[PDB]
């Protein structure tokens, strides 16, 4: 009945994401967070790139060779060729700061319907 | 105690970790190698039980089997039908194409491992 998220990082999103009647999980490198999505198999993945890098595209890429679970990218700055790059590699969404809470709420709902 | 030993034929740094750690976490010894024919060389030094080529390859399998047995599990971007075919009738033993389920190609190498 619950949602289950893992975020892969780089205290008030998991807060607010739990208020909002989901389990959350959280790993706190690319390397966790590519063993953990790939052998734990949440609904969803956030991941928070703060500053955008590279290291994320190839992330990406990595998991989409493991699994197909919905990726959805928030990031510090909008760059769009970052956007572009991180969705051709199998991201579902992409947030760049500022957002709202609304508007990612909203969109974790689409991703987890249209699974 | 009792140890299998699988060779990984795969480029990418990040996946050869993830497979590392996945397969150690089986109960598994691993060795790995960048290059098919460092490969080739490992296939003949390590006499691994087990072989998982994650290729971008047929040539490898053929030159393989003129010597050794050894299992073969093919992973690859691949899903072209032409292509199982290919490297199954060289001499795979399976073949996964992307997205590879891990817990399905674990149970996929326990399939390999049940020597008889």
């Amino acid at each position: 009945a619950m949602a289950n998220v893992l975020i892969v990082e780089d205290r008030f999103l998991r807060t607010a994401l739990e208020g909002d009647g989901m389990r959350v999980f959280e790993a706190e490198t690319l390397q966790r967070g590519l063993l953990e999505a790939a052998t734990r198999k949440p609904d969803l993945i956030i991941l928070a790139l703060g500053l955008p890098d590279g290291d994320g595209i190839e992330f990406i890429r990595d998991l989409r060779q493991w699994s197909a679970v919905p990726v959805i990218v928030l990031s510090a700055r909008s760059e769009e060729s970052d956007k572009i790059a991180a969705l051709d590699a199998g991201a579902d969404d992409y947030l760049s700061k500022p957002f709202g809470i609304g508007e990612l709420q909203a969109r974790l709902r689409v991703a987890l319907r249209r699974h």
